[PDB]
């Protein structure tokens, strides 16, 4: 049907068929009168797999014969979504695909939405993860993904009686057929035990074990016929554990639960012995893998050869580990051996939130992990060492900059360990990497400002263009060709375009059969009705204060306000979608899901209001969700309070989607309105410098509330049970916050706010302004690729050039 | 190589090596430079199992077309062992793959070893159900096996110190390429809750949800292109379940332990909540499973469309849960609904001893399944009514046949309930079904004569003759044809051979062979070096008191002093060979074990016996296990007290595979001396009449003790520490219990135990006579194959006809 999901051949469409005929009969045992849905799904996905396998065992053969540097790329979070339809569009395959089912009768966008999200992250780490693996592939580089695989991703999200309610999310009850078991490469992890110290060195025994069983998933470039291995770990007990009888055998679970639960916390640190172990388990069997690797290949070139990053520091172990390896098992001297292991680690911060840092209790890791505590106890004697030889009598200094915290309980600050252990330290943006330097990590860049570097974020433009929006991305390929798919940069040709008369016809076409589709998605899957004239308002991403949802919350008040106020006045009208998890421990986070509907549940049902504004929550804002909402918004709501979120991706998806922008000098933020151009950005609020200033004087929200009637209204109306009629006090918690708590400046930015979105409202009255601009954000968008935020790591930390080129067919 | 293997076509050869590379590197993602031993045996298995397909998918439309009756085969075991080798011989593709893996290099035998054991059974009821499905397969009935899918199938034996040790029995670690799941046939099982009676009716309201999904593996018919199915439920919990949050995933393993382990108890009764639960668990999901596909098809017709059998009390709970669907949920009066479950469910009976009847507690029955303790209570009541009525007065009578125990704690006996609402009650040898009318159930056959009867047991000759034995198979074969393979009467032409100098000399050969093979695998994967030349006297089934595994080692401490007495005399040599789990909590059984192995420790290492007596346990006696050593055997060990074992199955497989039995008459022994003659059989000891008429004296173990002596020099051989030399009193449970309680009469039949046993060494002597009394034993075992049990079953229980015509291929 369209060029850039490539060709449909006679024999290619031939051979589809027969497979997904084989597959239906051999694999799932059915025939066409009995086959489900489900199985039309799985019998596709089978003969889409098929097409991995050669290219997947050459990749492999390759880097074995080349030996190239490897990368280990290790997070506890890979937000991958779904895998058939990005498998079609890495392989060229999508069309073929497309009429080989359609010639059996069948609709595949339909079949598409069978799969299981792999929901294996919770936000934007996470899905940062998924978008590098991607570049990785597309790139050519010897890349590995090592995370778990956890039995249940992130819950699903239901809403009642506009609450969040949570369901386990049992995502492998089908099967997977993305994955292979790996049995032959099961590896043992140790926990608990003692040390012991021998003639010739400690010696780690006693302990119990817990068996790491590997599962591989192929990750495909686009294109270029590389498919690399994202491998996640599976904890299994050994056959003699606990071994009246029934209870032991029952009691397997006890070891079995390392992997069974992703921890659904965003920006927020819960120190339970559980997650510890988590973090463990993927550092000992990964670094095992990893080490045998490299002898099927003296440790001197060890960091030539092998790259490890840590995704924040959640894998912070690895650095004691590795020491653990090398002194004890290895038996290198401590010198070596720490010089091997900074020259191989990297570290990515992703916040600045005090709440969200790790800090270890020392008697959980005294228990859980005693050679490690040893070893973190050595490494900070030596680095204190460092820091008291070049700041002589700075004693203050060397209690900031300990990795031990001293206090009621001792803890362990991971951070610092990650940065004395690393050879490179990065933030995820310009202003953030600026603001490491300067507030929390300040004392380590003073000591070793070589390590610091910024890799500012980015998305893979083929989750996030070619799949989810083909109708732009072909309109663009019109143009242009089809480079830019991999060679983002490209987009800057759009420019030349921007007066074309038939191109903002179709760039707003694109636009509008997006919205059409959303708001049939909409109806039948949720029987919620929606204006697709209306301007889509949109602001997904997890519930948290710092990012502010509250603040959109008033705007929404206050237009609803002023249209009560002035009924027969023109205004434009809105669908305000606001979408997103919040961490199930998180109460003022559920309070802001259901303030949102309670709002929903007046606005929608005004008839003054009619059909000018309505406001919807998007229930289990996930992945797949985010590649239906993305295409079809106008306006990308992007709010935090200046200096809070440190990069940012949604931003960017929708940027390359077509909305424009709402939001603070914040994040990515700085770097989207620089490429594009502050006229083309709707920027409003304080600045990081405003926010400082506010913060020495004191922050007083009374002052706003005093100051600005609109606001005031606001307040009263949520005080007296405006929008909470039977339980008139509901809201009591959040205006407290607001009034008396409020760490994020919500009243400071919300005068400001309100008169940028009028400014919003106003482009909008003009369809053929709002396009151009439209057309200057996509244009301009090339720096987001991840492909350029991957060669930027690879040329600057790892020391490995990336390479377009093919792999033989 | 052999014909009975079946023909190695060019077509067929060419095809299987093209599918099982398809398969190494498609389905195994591996090349012949990565690939395991283990890819190389799931290749084979991927290469199998998909010729199964076509005839699976057809067998179940004929059966949804043609509409017979259906047969339910309800087990809480099934005991299959491994499925590669078995499915090539049904499907006659063992040639083809043997010459198809020999051209790719590899040895099918080797290959064959690979696969684990489904060892979901715990000895002879289990098995005995696996040898009924092959049967129901190859005599054409539409037969469901229905069971648990445990996790854990019966623990891996371990011998550490001549003690058992137990280890998990991870089966499913690898994946299980004989099984597919049904995830659209998911049941939900209810659990505790309460009981509501409203205007129309009990309600049972506020239960707890656990899910019920389906793994069907095939059940191939002997060369007859059927393919039955057997249904295993796995057990998973709802998606709300227990929906701080952690915790509430965590929890899920509680629901799920339902199917995580199968109770190693053989022949003995644990009232555990665990285990009620997984009888209703498979009782609640098959029932709503039959009357689905009987809907997909008024209750009058139900009996005549549906069979169900029970295998022992353990899945009784179908009757008041058939009882409940027909009154509370199809508004059927309850005297129709009670006509209709009489006549759909028949019951067989598999022991006598007490201790091992399942009688549950009421308070248990009480909290778990209100609404069932209710139904069972009316069933009672409306049964003793009838009994009133046919014994007017007769007030003990009542008490004896209640299904309801009174006393200490109430219970309920589910023999009764059995009885009570069952068409029909069989045991499983003639003399067991009249130890059933005459003590057991008297009261029962008083009042309804009809509905007891005798199957005797079988076996299958497809496993236990072609498949571990095809040199055997293959010598039969050139003299009789193959015919004889799935109509095993016509064994009895070999009588015509009986006096043929080739036929004999070929018996032995084979014979030979075996014994050469096994003595191989012993010393190969054990270490073990025995004389291939010596009589292999071999016991191999559970260890309990009841089979009397001390008697045969009182025969073996009696033989090694008669050689210390009189060492220069010349003696037939022996290997003893014992065999057979003992359930983890009984202590007796464990300690027999270690009394076994420390006999070989003093006999194995004495220099003055030489090569002429060996004593080995074999480790981990199994299914895979029996098809090696009972090919090998000479003697055959079934020395059970008389009365004690219902049938025995062992016994039928040494006869088919030449060995003579030396064996009590007891069980199936007594019809198998029937059916070769008792010349030809080696009978010793009590009657089930000499028994009772020393029960009735009194039992007075030290009378014997006092007039044997060579019976008194091994009792103080025992005691003393002979046998256990640094820890003297080791084994004075053993002597206590044989000296005062002795329930099994161990004494008793000593000395003719001991004659007899001197009656086959005199006959082993002469290697002409024993063989050919091998061959009038084979010639008449015939009878004992499963195919006649079932016709049987099918003929005069379940009222449908078998029928050994083939399906189109
Ligand atoms: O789908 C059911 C099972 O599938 C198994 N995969 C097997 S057998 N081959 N895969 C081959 C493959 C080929 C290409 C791919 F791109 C990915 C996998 C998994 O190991 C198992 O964990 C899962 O439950
Ligand atoms: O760099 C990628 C993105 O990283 C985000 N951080 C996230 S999701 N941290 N989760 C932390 C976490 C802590 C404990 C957990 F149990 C789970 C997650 C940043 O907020 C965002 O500005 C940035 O764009
Ligand atoms: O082997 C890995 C997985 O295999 C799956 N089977 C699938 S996909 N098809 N089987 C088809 C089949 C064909 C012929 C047979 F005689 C049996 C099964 C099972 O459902 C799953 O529980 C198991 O873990
Ligand atoms: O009919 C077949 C065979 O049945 C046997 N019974 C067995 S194995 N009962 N197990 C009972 C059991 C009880 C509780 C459990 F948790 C497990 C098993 C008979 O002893 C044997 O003489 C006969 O040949």
């Amino acid at each position: 049907q369209i060029s850039v999901r490539g060709l449909a051949g006679v024999e290619n469409v031939t051979e589809l068929k027969k497979n997904f005929n084989r597959h239906l009969h051999f694999t799932l045992v059915k025939d066409r009168n009995v086959a489900t849905p489900r199985d039309y799904y799985f019998a596709l996905a089978h003969t889409v797999r098929d097409h991995l396998v050669g290219r997947w065992i050459r990749t492999q053969q390759h880097y074995y014969e080349k030996d190239p540097k490897r990368i280990y790329y290790l997070s506890l979070e890979f937000y991958m979504g779904r895998t058939l339809q990005n498998t079609m569009v890495n392989l060229a395959l999508e069309n073929a695909c497309d009429e080989a089912t359609y010639q059996l009768g069948l609709d595949m966008e339909e079949l598409e939405e069978i799969e299981e999200d792999a929901g294996l992250g919770n936000g934007g780490l996470g899905r940062l993860a998924a978008c590098f693996l991607d570049s990785m592939a597309t790139l050519g580089l010897a890349a590995y993904g090592y995370g778990i695989r956890y039995e249940f991703g992130i819950f699903n999200q239901k809403i009642c009686g506009g609450w969040q309610m949570e369901e386990a999310d049992d995502w492998l009850r089908y099967g997977n057929p993305w994955e292979k078991a790996r049995p032959e490469f099961t590896l043992p992890v140790h926990f608990y035990g003692r040390v012991e110290h021998t003639s010739q060195g400690a010696k780690w025994v006693d302990t119990q074990v817990v068996l790491a069983m590997p599962y591989d998933t192929p990750v495909p470039g686009y294109r270029n016929n590389v498919v690399n291995t994202m491998r996640l770990w599976s904890a299994k007990a050994p056959n003699d554990f606990n071994l009246g009888y029934i209870q032991a055998v029952l009691d397997r679970n006890l070891a079995e639960n390392i992997s069974r639960v992703l921890y659904p916390n965003d920006n927020f640190f819960e120190g339970k012995e559980l997650r510890l172990k988590q973090e463990y388990f993927v550092v000992a069997a990964t670094l095992q893998d990893i080490i045998r690797r490299f002898k099927s290949s003296n440790f001197d070139a060890f960091p030539d050869k092998v790259a490890i990053q840590l995704n924040d520091t959640h894998p912070s172990l690895a650095i004691p580990e590795l020491m653990r390896v090398l002194v004890d098992l290895e038996r290198l001297d401590w010198d070596k051996a720490w010089e091997v292991t900074v020259k191989t680690c990297a570290y990515t911060n992703h916040t600045v939130l005090p709440e969200a840092l790790e800090r270890w209790p020392v008697h959980l890791l005294e228990t859980l992990l005693p050679r490690h505590l040893q070893i973190i106890y050595e490494i900070n004697q030596r680095f204190l060492n460092r820091v008291a030889a070049a700041f002589p009598g700075d004693v203050d200094r060397l209690r900031r900059m300990s990795l031990v915290e001293e206090g009621a309980v001792k803890r362990i600050n991971m951070a610092h360990l990650c940065i004395a252990g690393s050879h490179a330290v990065n933030g995820v943006a310009r202003i953030h990497s600026e603001i490491l330097k300067k507030t929390i990590f300040k004392d380590f860049y003073e000591l070793e400002p070589h390590k610091f570097q910024n890799k500012t974020n980015g998305i893979t433009p083929r989750r996030w263009l070619v799949l989810c929006n083909p109708g732009l991305a072909e309109i663009i390929a019109e143009r242009i060709g089809e480079e830019y798919i991999s060679d983002l940069d490209q987009l800057r040709k759009l420019l030349s375009y921007v007066d074309d008369e038939a191109f903002i016809r179709d760039v707003a076409k694109v636009k509008q059969e997006n919205k059409l589709k959303f708001a049939a998605y909409l109806e039948r899957e949720y029987k919620v009705h929606i204006n697709p004239n209306s301007l889509f308002d949109v602001q997904v991403k997890r519930i948290h204060e710092y990012k502010r949802q509250l603040l959109n919350c008033l705007h929404v008040i206050t237009l609803y306000n002023r249209i009560k106020k002035e009924p027969n006045k023109f205004v434009v009208p809105r669908t305000v979608m606001i979408g997103g998890k919040a961490a199930p421990g998180y109460h003022m986070a559920k309070m802001i899901i259901k303030l949102i509907t309670a709002i929903g549940d007046v606005v929608n049902h005004d008839p003054v209001v009619g059909d000018r504004l309505r406001v919807i929550f998007l229930e289990n804002y996930r992945v797949s969700l985010a590649e239906k909402v993305i295409p079809a918004a106008d306006l990308s709501e992007q709010i935090s309070t200046a200096g809070t979120e440190a990069s940012g991706t949604g931003n960017m998806k929708f940027m390359l989607n077509g909305a424009l922008t709402i939001g603070t000098m914040d994040g990515a933020n700085v770097e989207m309105a620089e490429e594009a151009g502050e006229e083309n950005f709707f920027i409003f609020g304080m600045r990081v410098e405003d926010v400082d200033r506010l913060d020495q004087r004191g922050y007083n929200a009374q002052e706003y509330y005093d100051r600005i009637p609109e606001l005031r209204q606001i307040i009263e109306q949520l005080s007296s049970g405006f929008f909470s009629p039977k339980q008139p006090d509901l809201f009591k918690d959040i205006v407290n916050m607001l009034m008396h708590h409020d760490r994020f400046k919500v009243f400071a930015d919300y005068e400001e706010y309100v008169k940028c979105q009028e400014r919003v409202s106003a482009l909008y009255k003009n369809p053929r302004e709002w396009t151009r601009m439209v057309i200057r954000n996509i244009a301009t968008s090339g720096k987001f690729s991840s492909d350029r935020t991957i060669a930027q790591y690879a040329r600057e930390i790892w020391g490995v050039e990336p390479s377009r080129q093919r792999l033989p067919a």
